[PDB]
């Protein structure tokens, strides 16, 4: 069976053909890359922007706000119950893709906090990591497709030379080694709070096609066909 | 000139002439004690309870969940942005009264996380407390009213004799020393998550009045007026 | 070649044939069996213990306190700098052995915290993680040897029958999942906490063997010959 | 009756009058000007600065490392039982001072945890803040002497002019408005961290005073008379 994704993506590239907006925009994605709620986003390419990512399974909204130094934020929300959704061991990671066109795009940091409270205070869990740049070969990492870490310490989701000039049609993705566990049938609350901070450049007049933080099955792996508008993440535009 | 108050509130007594739900409730308060939004309680006098508190001001809602020991839990929400409501500035506290009819409102355990975010994924200002034992002489904790820690390292918020016996018309009140940053003009996200422990018991067959976790103004007092239904907050039940 | 290992050892059972003093002792293990510093430990066998370790690269000391409920704390340090004595990667983990003489080796909470800094605020890393209890299925732990989680959800590093009577001549061990990174070239400051709680109950006069925290090489297993009083972390007494 | 203080001193003057070295030092100071343990200090003017300060009970050892954007490290450490020197609360601070010569003594960021542990993973006392800008009314500090924030957000602890030049025989210090519970009767491990940034800028051949993070009873206050080369910390210097 197709893994099962959730995700928030920053996508730089309007597919109106696949029902993206006719705009940059970011978006929650619930199992199909066709959002379920989206917002306009103002890109400064060439800037550091910077995404945070919250949900409690009590207010039961995943929330996206992204921002850049000294500018206004876009922030974007989805009501929804992630254990009806996700299974209880999850992975969590980060995605990109170029196609026709084309961007860097280079992660510069990425934290994740997650937490478990059920019933009984000593019965619960919690994982937290923060990465400030990336080690040359980072063991709590599983690097899929063309992601790779450079000598600067950025991660780089997707190919580019070693003058920094990105690639076309390329696909990668960075999974956090050990499985998360979000829920069990005994828990009272699950939460968790995601950051990153990313550097899209593009020589491009539209930059494509963006990145994402997504959470799946344990043993997901870059779908055949996901390049592009797909973002790594979906077999189909369905 | 009153304080401005935001609360979930832990009420075990039905004072349906000021709008009270006609059974033991969770509610959502903001600047009265009229909840606009409550669920049903199923007590448990007698077993320690535990509240989980939070909110970010991207999703805008905040919400609380009640649960005991192999039992259900109970959730509460409500969509609100806490920008528009509270100072910049506030201090963060526990409250409990009694009135004719009586309880003992001792807390186990209070801990507290609030952060302050825009552009990297290092917050620009965190501030995070836990007590899981309270001492014998709080320094770091502004009394208020009949509140005060026991011989066994337990808060009191609300008097009791020797023997654990508690006693009507009784109103306490705990702060926290240090005064919270909870917004700010460069602001991109702000958050706040609470947790508590408490033990109600009673000699009675309807206990009375309750437990708040609340938000005020800083220099925030036991208003006149604010026994009993009122749960030490407010100076009318407007 | 060999593994490398660095553990905080509570060793019940004296084997003063290979240097165990003639009592119950915790120890501090680099690179050997044969401890660089011990200290006295006064068990009590059917209690609930609780051990805290802690290292700095700059104090370069390696420290561990076990306690009970009611008793005073035995403590033990050791003046090391562990990047002598490392890899840069690593993983974390518990171990615990029986012989001839037997004991449960239950472990009912784990937390462990490591972080490394430089100064770019962003050139960094930290992981935490916490257990209070244990999954049925634990995807996050690296189960060895005997290790199980049982019908209660704790920890079990050697066998223990339905019953739960422990078994003689066993080994066990839980590692982390992800590899943790522990020093970099950059590096100017390293530091790590682990804390466990633990219960070990025995039907015998003197039980035996022990259980650790241990630091090792990623790929560590089980050496052949480590059973008993090896507490399965070396191959050999040397 | 006097201050009880502890203090990490960055020492940019030397005062062989009163028993420092003969060069810019670091240096652990235990209730008097006369630091226990120095080191020389690799020192850059002009360049940002990180200081990180940590202690626990158990290892009995306090370390401070300084260094600049990774190069040009010093470190110093002191074996001392803090529960036999402070109170068992406390507050926390840093101090500055200039005298016949001047640096600006500039604060860009602050961070502090302190835990008090027994039998568990869990804490039964933590405490934790955080500050990457700071506040153009900063309630959560008592800014003491010529403290004040500037208009970026940096904290000045000393007099600076509009334009950016430090002014003389000046003197200003910040302290964390909560006390801070460092010890207690049944404590099993007590620990504390720091972290700080500073930018030491100065128009002199010859800069001065220094910078300090301190611990001190809850009361404190600058003592009259500890200008210059007594950092604003004791009123003498024996
Ligand atoms: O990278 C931008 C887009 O490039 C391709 O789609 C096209 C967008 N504009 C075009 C113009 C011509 C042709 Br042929 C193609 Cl395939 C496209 C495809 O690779 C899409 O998946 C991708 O989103
Ligand atoms: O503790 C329960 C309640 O007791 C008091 O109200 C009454 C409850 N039963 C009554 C019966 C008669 C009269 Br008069 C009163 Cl005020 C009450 C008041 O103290 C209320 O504020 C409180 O909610
Ligand atoms: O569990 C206690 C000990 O049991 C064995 O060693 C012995 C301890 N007392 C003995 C008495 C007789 C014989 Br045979 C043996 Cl092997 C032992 C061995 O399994 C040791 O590794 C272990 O430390
Ligand atoms: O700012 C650096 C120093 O300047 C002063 O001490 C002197 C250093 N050189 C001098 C030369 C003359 C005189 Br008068 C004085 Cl007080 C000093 C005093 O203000 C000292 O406390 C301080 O350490
Ligand atoms: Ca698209
Ligand atoms: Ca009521
Ligand atoms: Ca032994
Ligand atoms: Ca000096
Ligand atoms: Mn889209
Ligand atoms: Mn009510
Ligand atoms: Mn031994
Ligand atoms: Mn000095």
């Amino acid at each position: 069976m197709a893994d099962t994704i959730v995700a928030v993506e920053l996508d730089s590239y309007p597919n109106t053909d696949i029902g993206d907006p006719n705009y940059p925009h970011i978006g929650i994605d619930i199992k199909s890359i066709r959002s379920k709620s989206t917002a306009r986003w103002n890109m400064q390419t060439g800037k550091v922007g910077t995404v945070h990512i919250s949900y409690n399974s009590v207010a039961k909204r995943l929330s996206a706000v992204v921002s850049y130094s000294g500018s206004s934020s876009t922030t974007v929300s989805y009501d929804v119950d992630l254990n009806n959704v996700l299974p209880e061991w999850v992975r969590v990671g980060l995605s990109a893709t170029t196609g026709l066109y084309k961007e860097t795009n280079t992660i510069l940091s990425w934290s994740f906090t997650s937490k478990l409270k059920t019933n009984s205070i000593a019965d619960e869990n919690s994982l937290h990591f923060s990465f400030h740049k990336f080690s040359q070969n980072p063991k709590d990492l599983i690097l899929q497709g063309d992601a790779f870490t450079d000598s600067d310490g950025n991660l780089q989701l997707t190919k580019v030379s070693s003058s920094g000039d990105p690639q076309g049609n390329s696909v990668g993705r960075a999974l956090f080694y050990a499985p998360v566990h979000i829920w069990e049938k005994s828990a009272v609350v699950a939460s968790f709070d995601a950051t990153f901070t990313f550097l899209i450049k593009s020589p491009d007049r539209e930059p494509a096609d963006g990145i994402t933080f997504f959470i799946a099955n344990t043993d997901t792996s870059i779908p055949s066909g996901s390049g592009g508008r797909l973002l790594g993440l979906f077999p189909d535009a369905n």
